[PDB]
């Protein structure tokens, strides 16, 4: 009877922990936030670059389109008629910033055959090929290289390369007329030319109705082959924490969560000190360790982020400067990811107390007894899966977007297995190998290989049911 | 022999009942009705707001677009050249009505940090923060709050909030010139401003060729974050019933259905009294009780709806007023839902007489024998399903429309399992966690977990067949 | 040895027959024909109604759009600059024809409540409500009713109704200027009004390069609820057969096919005369009877169609008339359908000689021994399938296009099972019952019920393999 | 121990070989190449033909659109302001070339019935119907036929026909003004008329930043039924190889790969000389032979291609000519295809050393024992699959794009099985047979026939596990 009562006590404690965690994670969420970013992104990406034009920021194709956007839709969205409100609600915080990364002329070598017709070549962006010399009129921060440290920047993982936080930057103005003049001055002096490899536009807004910031980042990359590759980022933040009663309730819930985390840390360490050799012999102990580690990491990230609020205080002293909220947004994204993973893994631990009756124990035994063969056939299946992915990358890699990178081929093959196919592009890219690849993949994966998993599961379930009937 | 004859008599009676119910439910449906609403919705939602503009009602983005629609496409669709026929057949009944819901300034608290730059804040719509004071010129019903009781209104479940039936309303006119003047007067005095949270446009039409009304409701919501969220509703009604011979035939069928339902009620009550100890132990008795309860609820709703025809009589006395058919449309929708569910559950009861031979009995035994294990593994499977849904909500909640609400995540995961995927948006929202979530979900759900249902069914079928073979 | 050699002889004869049939059916096909209709349909449907307008023929919405098409894109497509070639290759044969079907005023009864505001009502199209009296100026065939017999017409199965071959028709002219004048005269006198229920535009072209006709039919329906429902039909024909060497080769193949069919008829009749009582005890005999009946029907249709070449001869005598090729196109479509079905069923008969070794016999025994239970569970599964379809029709019937008709619901549910879903529209139509219907359908159909077929097949295969190992 | 250590040595050697091959195949790929072709194709295809027009090169519909493209978007893309750079990076090499294929008047025979109205007919393109006589002004190479040998051309496999390398060609100029004059002169003299059957536009560019050429080919076909069928081809080439350090590293890797291939060839020949009769009894020996043959073919193609760099040398002597890189592009495509297949098959051989423990051996034995029955049921299943495909071709062949060719039907049926359906077009093409075909195909294939594969696999797995358990 002691075992059942102890299990019930553990179940009740874990249920309380689960309710606390769910309350926290839904308190840090709301429907108000999705439409915030939806309207912001629509305004800044979906609006045509100009009345006559049709291309938006989403469909930029050249430097001329980027200049039209910068002098056009961007200024329309940013400034609303001394203080701007991106809508009638969202105040524009301070000043926007524009930054570019540059590459040296001669960072690549032209073949000796063509040196008579081609004199200048610019390599793809890299830390080695980066340009750090003044150009243009050399008047101000837009024409002089500023290091990452002096710019208080950080690296950004772009579509085709990873970019540093340094470059040539200009701080725009509070009003539309001044910003337009600055942008026109930049364009006249040819700010963007052959050496440009990336450009960033950063600005943040604040919504007092719901007490949420929004950090915006627009990146346009200029590959060595010509054209542009636009991208965007809209990240809401809650820098100010305690403004309402629900905020204090969530603070209390967070304190309770920290108490629970410390209690679990102590409990797990106590058992580790005795069973350390065989502690990882059970999956539940590994799950408990993962949960506690993730929760501790989340707590540490939260503590670090809460002390970074001093950047907001610096901005509030003088509002004519650029508010650097990129680090806060990055750490908020990291915290959200870690909290989501912790919640997911806390949910999975519910299987520990799910053996109510003989049926649940039957199913759990079937699933545990089936893992050894499932892993082996997973290796076997994924060998062929990766062979097919490599063939697809080598065949359609340069033509089809779905196969443009070795990682994207895996996702495309998963989608094809599910039923989300784009066979027209595959057939267009290669009229002989495209159809052969598609047909053979579909056959040997959907029709045959996918059924080995189910055969293993079926045999294991039947064996377990026959055995446990005793 | 008595058992077989009694079962045959029951089967014949139930076949007659099913035929009557199907006749009723298909008589209350026609192909003419779908194209009615199709043309109405194409006229009002799909037409461009103006000749130069591209945005329609479906794609409104701001208060300016809403004003352009109200002064533009709405008047074009409403008035066709004293009486308006909306294509050439649908008489416009009475006048339309426009109603807005409002919020008080100061219903939220600004953080003390930003009180020097922001003075006014309006909270999200709620009954507590609702505004009930006059504004603007204070001339008429458009500038004074009218309660739900005095407005004969009712609540509406919107996209982002549930709204009351009160607010500030104006009754438009019969002709285009008067309505345009009223709308221009509203716009000049700034009817919509920071405090607006919702707006409604209501009107109904009548088609004499097919004898059907159409109650229309256009709702535009104004979130606290800016922008607009349009929505619509086109609900045909049949207030006048006995016109043609088929209508009298359907009335006779309804009388027969009522007699059948009374007979079944008496039979079920007698069986409950006789076999109180075994009634709820059988699934068929539960199905019979569900069917009888749903049919009684449908009959009650129908009786209430017929007594509600008095609203049409009030309108017919004076045609210069607004016909309030919202309640009739709501109850028609409820009746349709109840009747559809009753039909569905009446169809399922055919399984009672489906045991013709050994094959059908074996199949039914197999289905009823694995229900115990199917429910347990359904619990086990849906624990992981909801864990994945919660992770998806916490990760893509603020970026992807498909995961914008906790309920939307479940439907999106069902669609992903089927094969309807939107992986591009998932990868765009999170380039690391998006692919991991998608790949792990697909693997652990489609490839492995979904096959446990199949293993259970296969093992149970084999066991049942082996047992019943002897 | 006797059985093996007789089977070998039968297999050789049937392989020759199959080769002949495949040769015929692929000789009556060519890639040249798909692009013929593709260009015709792109020219007539896809092109905008006018330079300023955006609506196509596919997106007509009112009588004004239809008039603009008739005076606009239609004349541009028809006439190319006495003889017109709809492209630089396809001669326009004779003149086009326009025909409308009409309904009487007062074919429905207005409710007594509204008789003071509505005086005229036109019912949906039917043979009883059809109008047969002159209207308008009463000058010519466009304003007088012409019966189906005198018009040499036939019924057409439209989208919302089935239409007769009678009505009010006008024969257009050979040149653009005359046709435009006729259409303008029709429009000025108000040819289309409240009574119109359908309109037809018929014309045919000839392409001498590939020796193919193309019979075109554009139908626009005018429901009693307003609006228009466009539809089209492009049917290539081969009236002139024996021109090239391949045509004579195909004639020889057709003669060989008739000889084979007579031989098979004689064989089957001889077998029936001996085993008439138990002849239908075998599936292969039923397949043979089906094949022979379908082939005889195809031969009869071909003989009827060849005699119907006299219509072309009548047209060729005077080219200033309307070539009535509608019957030839209808019979060509019927012949193509019957030939396709015959080819499909001839392919299936290849299973008779597929028992090469023990593996094929094992699989055939498994499939035949499984049909008894597969049919029973098919009935069981389709009862629930039809219950769900009826619920979907009653719930989303008036809002969603995919559920607009009772037959559309079945196809939509099949598509949903496969993975082709449109959940957004379902959720929009009903925000409570939509999600419930979708989720419950997906669960109980894909997760559970679809696996009973698979369990039955697996058990039968295992039993057959265990038995035949003896 | 004797077997295990030899297997370990073989595994290590094959792992080294696999790493070398993967290094080579990923060194011949880069993300920079996908966006190269992406920008090129967006510039030339997606760009509107003119400011007023909407048709692209992808949506050409007639000779007028082709002329507008040639005088419009093509010249805008080609020439950027003596030397042109398609972007600010990609130099235009030499001059473009325009070529056309032609057919004789009278290559077909008109029926005697219509010879009084039609005088000229042009057959579909073929080597027999090809025209080879001068036309037009007869001034220069654009109006005289040049054979394939004298044009240094080669055949091209188009959408509706295979085309020779001969025809009437004009070499365009280096500057926009001269090319526009030449194109206008061609258009004025009616270069394209009834006899035209195909047109090609060829040009290549070079990117010094990434050292990659791009051979471009735009083909517009003119069917005998009218209209145009555009198509395109963008193929990057690495003609110049030894420039950077990574290039020398890849050369060393290629030398190592050649040594490995020679060693494997010797090893396999040694075993063949001994096991001549039973060498093919093992699947692994067949895989080794396939790998060796494919690698040798790839090496031969590479040797042929490297010695073919002389074409670039000829062009570099005089840059005022047309650079004929078509053969180099063709052979690069062939080499890429063969290398991809070799990589795929090299990956599959990893299964030989995958028998680590009892689980992997059991899975491999299950897969091996299945092949006998799986092949038989594959024949059985594909008989019905091809019957359905033939029926679909005969029914929807002339109406639906997905069924336009007998090969397209197979791919469309695979897609339908997966879940990628276009049921709307199928139902539109045939309203009776379309739904029947779709429903019966889905049922008999997805619900029933696809489960026999799984039944076989499951039964074999259970048998193998029971046998090997003891
Ligand atoms: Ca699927």
């Amino acid at each position: 009877e002691k075992y059942l009562k102890s299990v019930l006590r553990e179940l009740v404690t874990y249920l309380l922990f689960l309710i606390v965690l769910c309350i926290l994670t839904y308190g840090m969420m709301s429907s108000n936030v999705y439409y915030y970013t939806r309207m912001m992104s629509q305004l800044f990406l979906d609006t045509p670059v100009s009345k006559t034009e049709k291309t938006n920021f989403k469909t930029l194709s050249s430097m001329e389109d980027f200049w039209k956007f910068t002098e056009g839709s961007l200024l329309d969205g940013l400034y609303w008629k001394n203080r701007s409100f991106i809508f009638y609600e969202n105040l524009l915080l301070g000043v926007p910033r524009i930054r570019q990364l540059r590459v040296r002329n001669g960072s690549c070598s032209i073949p000796q055959d063509l040196r008579d017709e081609i004199k200048e070549c610019y390599d793809v962006y890299s830390v080695s090929s980066e340009d750090r010399a003044p150009f243009g009129p050399r008047n101000g921060t837009a024409w002089i290289y500023t290091s990452e440290k002096d710019l208080n920047g950080s690296s950004h993982w772009g579509i085709i390369a990873t970019y540093s936080g340094a470059g040539y930057y200009l701080d725009l103005s509070r009003t539309r007329e001044e910003t337009a003049a600055q942008v026109a001055s930049l364009k006249k002096n040819v700010w963007l030319d052959r050496g440009t490899r990336a450009t960033f536009i950063d600005f943040s807004v604040y919504n007092a109705n719901i007490n949420l910031f929004c950090v915006v980042r627009l990146l346009v990359e200029f590959p060595a082959t010509g054209g542009v590759i636009p991208s965007w980022q809209f990240q809401p933040l809650k820098l100010i924490r305690y403004v309402t009663t629900f905020d204090f309730f969530l603070a209390a819930c967070e304190i309770i969560f920290c108490f629970f985390i410390f209690y679990y840390v102590v409990e797990e360490i106590l058992e580790i000190r005795i069973h350390k050799l065989h502690y990882f012999r059970s999956f539940w102990n590994c799950l408990d360790v993962v949960i506690v580690v993730l929760s501790v990491v989340a707590i540490g990230i939260n503590i670090y982020r809460t002390s970074n609020v001093e950047v907001l205080l610096q901005f509030l002293e003088d509002q004519n400067t650029f508010p650097n909220f990129e680090h806060l947004a990055y750490w908020q994204i990291q915290f959200n990811n870690i909290a989501a993973v912790t919640v997911f893994f806390v949910w999975i631990k519910l299987f520990k107390f799910i053996n109510f009756n003989r049926t649940m124990s039957q199913l759990s035994t079937t699933m545990s007894r089936c893992a050894k063969d499932l892993f082996g056939f997973a290796i076997m299946f994924f060998i062929i899966f990766l062979a097919y992915a490599q063939l697809a990358y080598l065949v359609f890699g340069t033509q089809v977007d779905d196969f443009s990178t070795s990682q994207e081929c895996i996702f495309t093959q998963f989608r094809i297995i599910l039923g989300d196919i784009n066979f027209a592009e595959i057939e267009e890219a290669n009229r002989v190998l495209g159809p052969i690849y598609f047909t053979t993949f579909v056959f040997f994966m959907f029709f045959i290989l996918l059924n080995m998993f189910l055969a293993i599961i079926n045999d294991t379930y039947s064996e377990v049911k026959s055995d446990l009937a005793q």
